[PDB]
């Protein structure tokens, strides 16, 4: 009934179950969590692999021989667990030095201060056989105009890329960069807002088969944007590297709920596309388990996002499985938008009275496009009503 | 006292001094518009020229003669007051046959339809000297999840795009597109529906460079996204190739106010970066009068725009003109974003011991950047309270 | 199989099953339906009854003598299949005349025109049986700041009402009205946008126990608001007097989507909120079948309305007599939420040590609240995985 | 030039200019400040006082002896500067015991625990001379739909109120209550969640006199509604007791920016209702001095609120008094709208066939409204235009 085993390839960043409650008008709820016991706890229920910023994993400011102690005990428990780090990450956001941003802050000194802890924490990652890394620039933006000029912050943005990865290739690293677009919080617009904004911005980037984009379902919401729509062109891209899967309810701050939990029925076409188009990385969960919760909360919380993904998966499939669905998606013409507008060519459609000289408009345009009987189905399927 | 004149290249679309008000509630408040009577009023009250749908200058289903003698009058009109078209479009949203889009309409035949209808305005565009043809995708898009199958739909909007670059080339016509994005309405989503998803979707299409943008103030406001900033992004990449000005306020239906009502703050920092990027294209207003206006309300409401957007223009130069701002930019250290971060190259920047070993992170860290300072000189600019 | 009797109160406006698809970009893609049809067809499918706006049943500007030919043939429909007449309404919004509204218009000869209008329209509505009678003031509001002194319009909003209160009472008649707010569109900003500032509103009439309210789903939802919420402050202030159902995706045009699509979880726990509080009103859709469907679409969009709230209705039951369920609302204390905090009353609380000078607090900061195992129950429920 | 005096009665929150800049993703920027160099350097810049949460000035936990030392140093700063303290609050949302709430949290002790913590500021509130007490229930709330019965929660949070106003009556202190109402954050809804939910609740008091509102423009901007709107509501209605001042872009997590960012229209247009219906109350900033700001920032930050409040004072005042503006409010007919509907009665208006019978409706619809002017008129005196 719904159990996740490690080939379901669910991942964790450490903190996310680690997160310890503290939100801008309240303090901690819980304790902090060892990265050891949560990679056990997990482990246990089935995840397949837990991700790191640098500085979950290392305090900030370790001596190199309490970084080394801190790596040996995340391997022993990696080890005795079988759990495998599919993704790293920086954290560029959390320190006051980052107050402006990494990458785009207008100090330089910062900026190369940014890039060479990035640079550090590739090598670890590497190390642990990461094969994506993930960019968040959580603090590249402003919150007045003046503040930053976007022109120059997109030379700064693509320089620090490029530099990434030049150091990369010269090392002969098997990874590949994600960049996680949000469009504000906790600046009050962030740089390359949306799924679209980064993927066009990575066009302009030098080596551009490095790049991807790592989208989240609440950030892509929090613009009300579509999600799935969103997902389904970074896979047309060929740029789906990785993805992060929670929940929100609506345009407000990030609440990065369980999956599952705020836009139910997104999460259902999200798991539909996800399957359908063979997406094979990561089914990574960057959610928070809510303040109000203690530790036996937090474990049902991350067990909860799991199972249903689960369940989404199966009402997918029984979904595109039904023969009166692919009736219906016949009836709607799904299978005509598939087939090329003009695979005979330019010319032979300028020949062509039929479609516009001899075009019977008023005949295709009483055709109903039968959406509404197809939605239903959809929803049938969702709540197992069928 | 900023009066505009036709070098300040002010542009209307027919549809807007000529919308009759109608709305999803209500019935027209206002008779139509002659398109030669707008063209008076317009080049009466100093605008530069104007734009415009197929279908706002020829009834839909007009004979070939009687779309010459519509042609003619309105050719005679431009010649008496001196009017330029430099942009035009297709409508490809108003008629019943398009209700589930054009280019990406489940029904073949009705794809062929829209690029036939497509093709023939591109002629005749040329003919009247416009310079972009902009494609708004109303239709292209969504209610529910089924409906359509988004990476499908954008092998289609590809398709057509570059059929429509092989016409243009294959004819030897001086045209360039322009996608404007919206996120929504009238359908529940709209494909490409932010600037970002746009340039990224040009990328991939054969001839790039025939490609770019069209944004429009309201529509990435309707996402709640920075417009000055994603304006910016399409400066940075060369795809400014028009604009649409209005006013919105906030995540709500399409309102086309007219430009500086709305976000007035946004407006000022947008005109600050088109002035200061030396963007020559046109300033077009897409904006609709309301429909509690009458005739003389339309001609106010038009005037305004043009008043408004002059205004801000010379807030904006002396903002940047004023001595104590550019010291206030130095304080913040706008200079040194411009500034590359490592010119001195990786392994320079690997090298220095300055930018990790031996940074001095507090230091960086307690460093204030002044920007509520700048920001409120900005504001005592906008309000001409210096 | 979730099929639908008369027992089940769903009613339906003459102009949701009717609309035609007039968009604000688009023709109409439906012909018009005769009201007699509409009712019969919905006799067919289940339905209680129908309402109307005085100009869905008489067209605007009929004679004595027509107007009583159309209400005989509607009665002779209602008799012939059984239909009741639950609700009526005033048309107030799509006559140009209404232009700046109907009871807050800043013309007085309009203001008082629209009160004779809603006059008419209640006589005929008692002599249907209609219990409830609603006001929608769609085009009360504003587009820009100094257009509408709002304390100036809410005397003339409370005048109205006030004066609509003084007449059903001197006529003896035995009908209550709603206000049916909605935040904005087609107005820039609608005066009381919300359920609760129409709470408020009411509070100030001369005779509030005559007013109650009408939420609509999607109406809140266009605030970001959250619906089961406002309709439980409406329960318990005893104003919940007829409620409007449909769908919403997010924060955007008013989409009126068949009721089950949008925000799928809000609907669950909005029919667990009626079912359980014993709301015995009608279940009223006010829903748009897409303009992308033919008459097909539009019966079948009508059935699933019904269909989604008994699937609902179905899973909310099951919830809340599942023990598991039970079990787990004592485990997150719902118990203690209903007891009184302090039935022993002022002087006890100041004089009780155990609630500040002896209270451990990190005790009771300790306890998880437990909601996160409680809501994925409810999760399990409504996907029907349990 | 624009310079406060204590006369213009601007007040700032302690946590206001004493935020250090922690948010949801990074730590502090900015060291504590005393409470006592807070009131110093406010009163150099021309505040007329201060306000507290209890917490904020008394170190939860502290010794009754240490807390008479912190009240004596802080009595001392007031005597010393003459600043006033208008307004107090209880903190009720940082510590852990409130994660679920404290008026409305489903534990019981917990419930009873914030009421003596409440009771115990009053008095001190009283002691300093408060007018004003409010209460922000950020904790009240869910984040999914099983945890709280807002029924019951409202019965809680109404027996609360009820047990602080028998509190105050039967000590015969002058205080009165502001309820603040915010739509969501840090709670994923909160009760009460707008201007018009509070004034509702209210009247279900059972001594409403004693209660009124403290809106605040950011919060009713994060439900995307007009602040002067619901302000208008407010002053209609006798309850706008207290106000806080800040800016907003649009619908996203509460920004606390200074007062004339964001919505600069919206500002302008609520500095027009405020001064016009002469509010007396302080014209307090409850506002974040972005993290991006050292010290010299946060009282340059500060500064600024006030100095835009006191431009568009101007601007507003100069607005009213032009006479082509109070020549175009007439043309408009805002005359009309302050003008009783029918001050004749509900059997003159039925009797006057003149509203109805032989209403010119198409003469009515024809007449524009002129908005369109004014709101231009409006412009041009914000701008300095004119
Ligand atoms: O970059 C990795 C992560 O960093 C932070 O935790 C962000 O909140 C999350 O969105 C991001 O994915
Ligand atoms: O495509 C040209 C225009 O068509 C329609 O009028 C749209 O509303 C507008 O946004 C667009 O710019
Ligand atoms: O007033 C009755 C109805 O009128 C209009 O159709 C509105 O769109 C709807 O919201 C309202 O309920
Ligand atoms: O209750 C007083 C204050 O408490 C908190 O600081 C809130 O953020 C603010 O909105 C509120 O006004
Ligand atoms: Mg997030
Ligand atoms: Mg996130
Ligand atoms: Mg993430
Ligand atoms: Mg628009
Ligand atoms: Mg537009
Ligand atoms: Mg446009
Ligand atoms: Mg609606
Ligand atoms: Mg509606
Ligand atoms: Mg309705
Ligand atoms: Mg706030
Ligand atoms: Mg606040
Ligand atoms: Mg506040």
């Amino acid at each position: 009934n719904y159990q996740p085993t490690p080939e379901d390839r669910f991942t964790f960043g450490l903190w996310t179950v680690g997160w310890q409650g503290r939100d801008p008008f309240g303090d901690a709820t819980r304790r902090a969590l060892d990265p050891v016991e949560s990679v056990r706890r997990l482990a246990e229920l089935g995840a397949h692999g837990v991700t790191f910023h640098d500085d979950d994993l290392i305090p900030f400011g370790s001596s190199d021989s309490e970084r080394e102690e801190h790596v040996k005990r995340f391997r022993q428990a990696l080890d005795d667990t079988g759990m495998k780090v599919p993704m790293a990450t920086t954290n560029l956001f959390t320190h006051p030095v980052f107050k402006d941003g990494g990458f785009t802050a207008n100090d330089r000194d910062v900026r190369r201060y940014a890039l060479r802890k990035t640079i550090r924490n590739i090598d670890l990652a590497v190390e642990l056989g990461a094969e994506t890394y993930v960019a968040w620039g959580g603090r590249e933006g402003a919150e007045s105009g003046g503040a930053k000029d976007v022109r120059d912050a997109l030379d700064r943005m693509k320089e620090a890329f490029d530099l990434l990865g030049e150091y990369v290739t010269s090392q002969g690293y098997d990874i590949r960069f994600a960049i996680e677009p949000k469009p504000n919080e906790p600046r009050g617009d962030i740089l390359l807002p949306t799924v679209g904004h980064a993927l066009a911005f990575i066009e302009r980037l030098e080596r551009p088969e490095l790049y991807g984009v790592n989208p989240e379902v609440g950030h892509e919401q929090m613009a009300g944007l579509n999600f799935p729509h969103g997902i389904a062109q970074a896979l047309w891209a060929g740029k789906l590297f990785h993805i992060d899967l929670n929940g929100q309810n609506g345009i407000k701050y990030d609440q990065d709920l369980r999956f599952g939990a705020g836009d139910l029925r997104a999460a259902f076409w999200l798991v539909d596309l996800l399957e359908s188009a063979g997406y094979s990385g990561p089914r990574h969960f960057d959610f928070k388990p809510p303040r109000t919760e203690d530790f036996d909360g937090v474990w049902a919380s991350a067990a909860g996002c799991m199972r249903n993904y689960l369940i989404l998966k199966e009402r997918a499939a029984a979904f595109r499985a039904d023969p009166e669905v692919q009736e219906a998606l016949r009836a709607s013409r799904l299978d005509e938008l598939a087939r090329p507008t003009a695979a005979d060519g330019l010319q032979a459609l300028l020949d062509d009275r039929s479609a516009f000289e001899e075009f019977d408009v008023d005949a295709a345009a009483a055709r109903g496009m039968a959406f509404e009987r197809l939605d239903q189905l959809a929803m049938d399927h969702l709540l197992g009503a069928r």
